[PDB]
């Protein structure tokens, strides 16, 4: 029981929005209908993604994120985004059921300008923090480019991560100390040989490269990085101490952001592949989080947890 | 033209009205509910569009030009593909907590389009629905086409005759093979298998039984259609039957997908609101597949 | 690479009975590989499962630092089960008629799958195999291990939050307020319908507090968790936003997913058998708990 | 029977976590073993299906045309298996890079079977012997090329499809010339490039294309006249080969992506994709003589 299905879902608009340009020009093509529905579906789902995303963005801005009671809702909604993105990557299968030769039979009645022109997808990219002729649309796109990105909102939250406090756990200090010492112990172990020595020097460069705030700041300006040095510390804190209750769900959030990044990538790849199939990365907003995962500090070196709290 | 205008996004993306918000207390998860079901409908529309197109290719009689069989299989396959995506789409709503659902259940369901689909395929069973119940179902249109299958001609290949002959003879040969099992333990077990198999195998030739079961609802194709089907199944390697076989396989897939969709839709209702069925339009085709005639018994084509 | 993965065994495990008997199904190979794959994945599921079971038995579960590992590994099980449900697609690429062409060389069953069912807590083979199956029937099921953990859920303490007391109080009061709302507008068709819903809901809502009913149904098999466990669950369900309950909630959701996937797997496995040869949730309580539709306003406040 | 039939005695006793063997048993390694053990099982099936199609070409049975259904069926099956494999990446995405590092100590890893597959399809000691056979024996691309060259209607003394095509395209372009101006000249260049055997031969040598000029004609014949019974299933075969190409690509992409995730565009059937791109208007497609097949 409920209000009339069609009326509630406003199917009067949804199911009366299908206008085959083939039919309008006289020469009706069967496969065009699929093209309309497919892209109409993508948009419906984009709308939901933006809806979920914008909601999490507020939970950061409105500062509710500070109440760690809200972290479950955050992870849930972000996860949902990845799930939707997966379905969208699968949905490419539907259009793969259309022959290039059949496509050409209606390509003639398609404008080249808006070949992408998914305002919603641009909005999504902007909103997440990735890297057009419109009016009121261009106004919305403006809001997108102007307002605070998820990357931005998460950066702040990451910077406020507990344990970074120097007069507290001094995590970064302890890390720099223990890594420097352990490398030295390795150097003493070294003192095949030439190959081993190379590994050491290479590892050393990488391992010590964090703690070169200057390098980070440069690369941040150069675009190679996007998070603050402090944020990087927040992240690693969460990564290393994820088993710690107050970090368990936060870790999940980070993992989810990385999934969303890769799915987004996959979607673009499939979208490109399809365009070449029909008519013959700097996009990783959370690059830093992937990189943080790569940093191969041995377990023995990870600063041990005091009675803490 | 231009993306939004071409896709008429002005309607599709302005169709989301959370009854929660309208009544004052907006809930976040309702939006998902609207979009999810709005998506199902979009896809139903495409399925009906593809289906109706195949139905015509039968009615208009173009199906007689076997040049059209590729288009038919292609479009029918597409239906199954779309149905698969729909069965996967259930994952999206599984991302909604029953407890969150209850928070909007108080505010705010059968898809006319889905009923139309069921009718159009031939599920036993403003009023567009009427046209659906009245017009020729795919089952009906396929039945006719199956009845006109080549080789069924009695004064020709007399496939059915040859089959009844070869099966009867082979069973007898098996009976002789069994008869000298020296009253063993295995023998009695073997004899049971034989009798069971015999009953099933020879059941196929009891037009009366079929006609009864047809009336009872247990079967849905004509006796002649059953013969058309088996002809295609046994001789599918034969060029003129290769694609036709694909069509039959596809109809069976669509049946099972349709079933899966209903199962998930029921499962979800019990999951949210907290408390094969004669729904296999192509039952006969599944059954035909089961018939375990040895290959050497299948009437030879020469 | 081959040595590390011991492919020397994994490959050279494929013997088409058709070929051995002199014929050749040329599709039997798929049958072997498909089922060989299912088994590989079952092994991993049992491996992950047994690991979670220990984290309960060894009592490490008490350290809520370990809850992440638990949810992670349990989630992984569901992911693997999904892949297994998708893997049915591979065998759907085999014609019944082609199957029959090698079914002749086959006999009428995964120990591993039985082991899984037992281990999770679902209600013949060689000796040593039967020994493993014995361990399965004997050892403590995940359902059992989670029951205990659920019973120790915080807030159930009567001298503490007295959650159940507060709940019975608040539900009784709210229903009464609804009863007062009833006869608020002149007895109508809509009113009569609403009044029915109320009576129905009341019966259900108040049934929750009938320990006797539970105990009976527990004996009858209709339920599987302890009354106390049911309380632990609801505590977690209602107060899942609460930090110490966030991940625990996830664990419960995961157990329910695993149940439904397991169901789906059996359905597809049955469907396939009928397709080829012709012609109950361990965590029922958790699903049921989800159904109980208490309004938010009624949930005992956490202050 | 059961375990014995599936020889699970080998399959389920092939699990040695190097971590455990060296003393430091790591839980996630088991998944690594099973995951890759599964990939290999499926590769074996893909090779099995592939080799089978390859023979049906070599043994010349493909000529019968009754065998085309089996061919498409088995090739389709390959794509299905490849899809499952692309989905299987999800399982390993359930492993944290941080957990991986905790057993990366036991690292050395490329699948002989996958290389064998690539060779067999036609990607440009005793193990090395098998790999040799792979590089030596006739690739599917090769076997399909031959079959494509024998496509009906390419016969110049027959339908002279290519001739008719060149004629009809040239005429229609002229009509357009009599009738954006840049677009025309550009399109013309591309459209007429198809008839430059020299260009093809060069690009074939350069590697940019892989099918024979004649094969290209066979393909287009099938593409344009796919509605024709006797081309219907052949068209399916071509579509399937293209799918297999893209799936293979996807698998490599995910495999690379995973390696970068954990440790920190040339298709065998390029020609077939390209053929699809060449967008001849319907009105131009040479009409089928009363001698249709
Ligand atoms: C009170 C707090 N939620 C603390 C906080 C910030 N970032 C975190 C990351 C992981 C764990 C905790 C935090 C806040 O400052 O918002
Ligand atoms: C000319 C025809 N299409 C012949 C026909 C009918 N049913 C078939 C099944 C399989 C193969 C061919 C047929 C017709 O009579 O429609
Ligand atoms: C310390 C504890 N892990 C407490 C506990 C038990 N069940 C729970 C459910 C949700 C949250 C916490 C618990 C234990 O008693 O083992
Ligand atoms: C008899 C044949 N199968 C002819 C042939 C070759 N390629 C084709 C493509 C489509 C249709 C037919 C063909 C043969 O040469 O084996």
């Amino acid at each position: 029981g409920g209000l009339i299905y069609g009326n509630y879902l406003h199917l009067e608009k949804v199911l009366n929005a299908q206008e085959l340009q083939s039919e309008t020009k006289g020469n009706k093509i069967h496969d065009e209908h699929l093209f309309i529905i497919t892209h109409q579906a993508y948009e419906l789902w984009f709308k939901q993604i933006l809806w979920e995303l914008d909601s999490v963005r507020e939970i950061f801005q409105n500062g509710h994120v500070r109440d760690e009671r809200n972290m479950l809702k955050v992870v849930s909604r972000m996860h949902r985004v990845s799930v939707i993105l997966k379905l969208l990557v699968q949905q490419f299968s539907i259009l793969e059921t259309m022959t290039a030769l059949d496509f050409n039979d209606f390509r003639e009645y398609l404008s080249p300008a808006s070949g992408f022109q998914s305002l919603q997808f641009r909005l999504l990219e902007n909103k997440i923090g990735v890297l057009n002729f419109k009016g009121e649309e261009n106004e919305l796109l403006l809001k997108s480019e102007q307002e605070k990105t998820l990357l931005e909102l998460v950066e702040a939250w990451l910077e406020r991560t507990p344990g970074l406090e120097p007069h507290g756990f001094n995590f970064w200090g302890k890390l720099e100390k223990n890594i420097t010492r352990g490398l030295e112990e390795e150097f003493i172990r070294i003192q095949e040989k030439e190959e081993q020595v190379a590994e050491f020097q290479k590892q050393k460069e990488v391992l010590l490269s964090l703690f070169d705030e200057k390098r980070h700041e440069h690369l941040l300006s150069k675009g190679e990085r996007r998070l603050s040095y402090r944020a990087l510390q927040g992240a690693l804190m969460i990564y290393f101490y994820r088993e710690e209750p107050r970090f368990q769900v936060p870790f999940q959030l980070l993992t989810s952001l990385m999934d969303i990044d890769s799915l987004m990538t996959k979607w673009r790849y499939n979208h490109v592949c399809m365009v070449h199939r029909m008519l013959g990365d700097r996009y990783k907003v959370f690059v830093d989080l992937f990189n943080l995962s790569t940093y191969l500090i041995p377990r023995h070196w990870i600063p041990k947890m005091n009675p803490t709290i």
